[PDB]
Formats: C-alpha cells, structure tokens, sequence
C-alpha cells in the first residue's frame, strides 16, 4: 500500500522558495503530501547546484529524499523514481501547489485500489474560455467548456507504467506537459478525479497572497 | 470619449460585502473611471431598496428574456455614447488600471475587446460521459474571459441584433461579435476579477 511521491523542484542550480507564514511553498506542498499515511516517502528532485534546498528545515525530515534531477520535468521525475524504493504506485506533485487538501489526496489515492492506469486531480471549467488567433491577442473563437478540465496535481500512476511511458516520450521526442500527457502519448486515458479548485499553482507574485488566503482557509 | 456602461441584471448580485451589495461594488468600480458617465442597469423588489435607483448617474431599463435582450435594452438608453462597456453585476472586483487599459481600445480599435486572464494549467478534454482523459487541450493562446467587454456602440447593437434574430447561441457580448465574424481584442486583466457564483469570502479578501 506504500506510495512514494516525487516533487520535481528544478531551477535553482520557479517560486517554490517563496514563503507563506513560517514555511516555504515547497515545504507546504510536501507536508500536504505527508498528511496521508500511505505516503511513505517524498523524493525531491533538485537541479545540480541547488544549495537552497539544504537550508530548509525540511532537509532534515526522515521521510524526505533528495536527488538531482535533469533538464526537463520528465528527466526530473525519472530521477525521482529511482529512489521510490518498494512503492508500486507513485504520486508526482508540483512543488508550487501548496494548498493541496488531504480530502483530495485521499480520493486520488483510492484509485490504486481500483484502476490500472491511474489518474489526476482536476477541476472542471466553470467560466468561459476564448482561443486567441495564432500569435495575436485577438479572439479567434469561444472554446466549448463541456467536458473541459484543469489538470491539477498530484498525478498518480503505477510506477513502472509511469517510468516506461516517460522514457518512451523522451526517446521519441514527444512534446509533453504533465505526467498525464505522457500516459496519453502512450495510448492511455487516465482518470479525472475532481478536486478543489483552490489547489492553485503559485507562478506569479500575486498568487502568493491568494495561496496564503486559502491556507488560512 | 464619453462611455455608457450597461449592467445586465435581470440573488448573487444582491449578496453583501461590507456596507454594500455585490451589484453596488460592481457599479461603483465602473463609475470610478471618469469616462464612464452613466451606468444603465437592466432590472426585471430588491433593486428598489438600494440607493443605486436614485443615483444621478444610474439609469434603469427593463431586463429581457436573456442577457442579450437586456443589453440591447441598455443600448436603447445609451444616449449618444459612441462606445459601450458591458459588465457583470456579479463581478465586484475590478481595478482601475485594468479598466483604463480596456478603455484605451477606443483610441486604436474598430472592434473593441474584453478583459481576460491567460490559462496557465495544462487542460484536458474528457471522454464523452466518462471521467477519463480523452486528450490534452493546448493551453497556449487559451484565455479565461472576464468583463467588462468594451465595444463601439453601433457594431455591438448591429451584431447583437443580428445574432439574436438568427438564433445564435450567445454567452457574452464577445460571442455575438464572434458570430458576426469579428475578433475582439484580449486585454490582460488581473485574475482577482472574480464572478460571485464560497465566492463571497474570496471576493471580500480581494476587496
């Protein structure tokens, strides 16, 4: 039942080292993964040369493992998988998603009891979206929002399947984004587990206050 | 340069934050810019108890069957306004710098445009009737539509009228321009410009 999480955290050799309260965003994100007792270990893949991570209180946690990752997210995740131990299922979570709720994580982890290809947390589109004309900030058309979802993280998959698929994706020079996109590239259709929309990613300076608001709840 | 705003409003907008209803917050944000001389509110009662009814810059018109009908009624009350601003009654958080940037379109555009925020998450399309991923939807060039939506008065009136007569499926004002073959500009605005419907608490934080 053991699960190992992998947090790709390249870039310091990203806003993961920004703080909310007394912890960095990366620490909030990792403690959110450790709330579920099935998660036995969190592997953080940092860039060669990153001396920032070693400065955190989290660097001395007994369930954290730090390895160097590579150029692209897929290389980082593959580096993290080598340290997953005996886990047969792996969660991959964004270092800058510190508002992950335990309820959502538990619902996603329930997929290993039933599915073979895994799935991701996701939030249905509730607003209206527009597609811009190529290379211009003018509207081309309205995008149908029926069945349209935001992919969130974690993304939870069988370890070997994830490994094999990310390797094929890289070896064939496929353009991928999240781990689900690699599975999709390999012909699979991961489950969409609806999660809270406040599990946001901190990518711009204003996202920090919003994340804080959500954390205080 | 004069602009007339239209707020199609025929309970979310009657929820309150501080001393005011969401509708009041939304109207006051529009009235904060000097070019927006008047705000026409389409109404179908709750509105009458508010102080908006007796404000010197606020006009009331009857709301219609759908948002589109309401907007056309608001255009009938727009006077000589050459450009019109249409904004949701349930969007209380609008910053003046984003409003100013949208209003600047009148100086360079013949079509108008809308406030919008880029999509940053990877997006997925589900398999029909299943909670499984069919494929990824490219997010480059993908934007969340916001309001206000700002357009030349005649183009908006003519297009909306034609779309409605032809039975087009209209969501926002931009979608009517789209139906007619026009391409409104996307002006990036802040993402705290939320539409109330939990939203209350977040809108208050932003305010």
């Amino acid at each position: 039942l053991d699960v190992c999480a992998v947090v790709p955290a390249a870039g310091f050799g990203p806003k993961q080292y920004l703080s909310i309260g007394n912890q960095t965003i990366l620490e909030h994100s990792v403690h959110a993964l450790l709330a579920h007792p099935r998660v036995k270990r969190v592997v953080i893949a940092i860039s060669p040369g990153d001396s920032r991570f070693a400065q955190l209180p989290l660097a001395n946690h007994p369930q954290i493992t730090v390895v160097d990752g590579g150029d692209e997210r897929a290389d980082s995740v593959l580096a993290g998988l080598k340290a997953a131990g005996d886990a047969q299922w792996v969660l991959v979570h964004d270092a800058a998603r510190p508002c992950l709720h335990q309820d959502d994580l538990a619902r996603l982890l329930a997929l290993s009891e039933t599915s073979r290809t895994g799935g991701i947390l996701a939030a249905p589109v509730r607003d209206t979206m527009k597609r811009a004309e190529p290379g211009k900030n003018a509207i081309a058309h309205t995008v149908d929002r029926n069945g349209l979802w935001h992919a969130l993280t974690p993304q939870f998959f069988p370890r070997e399947l994830l490994h094999d698929c990310l390797t094929r994706a890289l070896n064939e020079g496929a353009t991928i984004t999240d781990e689900a996109s690699a599975l999709e590239y390999c012909g699979f259709h991961p489950q969409l587990v609806e999660g809270r929309a406040d599990n946001i990613k901190v990518t711009r300076p204003e996202d920090l206050a919003l994340a804080e608001f959500y954390l205080t709840r």
